[PDB]
């Protein structure tokens, strides 16, 4: 049993809510907190945006002192930092962003890195401003995560074409 309230069981292992990640996270306070990240956790807009807003740029912070020791990530790839207030710890995963014209087969890497976790806090990977097809990150990641994973979902219009479209 765990804390996360309101979730539709979507499989054996996926859960989704129409749902702000930030308030989720601060209410749940979950062991890892997933971030749309991009290659040099620059956190700007969106997910990764909003969520390093909300540490009051802690995670940015920490996330420039990783870069400055290891350099950037791979697209598909993740590091684990701080949670932060958020969190215990961040799994901050590089979906490949179309807007920059990456390989959408990369989003079954990206997800892989959720199997390392038993269980996440996670938004749909490569949607909002990242222009892959939701209906499609959603099923990639239920084909692909193995582990416990509670998907919030900002944007409810998107919510509601995720259920009603989910096979
Ligand atoms: O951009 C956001 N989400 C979208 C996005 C963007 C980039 C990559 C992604 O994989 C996704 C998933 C998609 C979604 O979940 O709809 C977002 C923005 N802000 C939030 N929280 C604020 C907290 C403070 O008050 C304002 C809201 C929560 N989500």
């Amino acid at each position: 049993v765990n804390s996360f309230s309101g979730y539709l069981k979507l499989t054996d292992n996926v859960y989704i809510k129409n749902a702000d990640i930030v308030e989720e996270a601060k209410k749940v306070k979950p062991t890892v907190v997933v971030n749309a990240a991009n290659v040099y956790l620059k956190h700007g807009g969106g997910v990764a945006g909003a969520l390093n807003k909300a540490t009051n740029n802690a995670m940015q912070v920490e996330s420039d002192d990783y870069i400055a020791t290891n350099g950037p990530l791979k697209v598909g790839g993740s590091c684990v930092l701080s949670g932060h207030n958020l969190a215990k710890h961040c799994l901050h995963v590089v979906g490949p962003n179309v807007n920059k014209g990456e390989d959408i087969q990369l989003l079954k890497s990206a997800y892989e890195n959720f199997n390392q976790h038993e269980v996440l806090l996670a938004p749909l990977l490569s949607a909002g401003i990242f222009g892959a097809d939701p209906i499609h990150s959603l099923r990639v990641c239920v084909d692909t995560v193995r582990t416990n994973v509670y998907l919030a979902v900002f944007d409810k219009n998107l919510y509601d074409k995720l259920v009603s479209s989910f096979l």
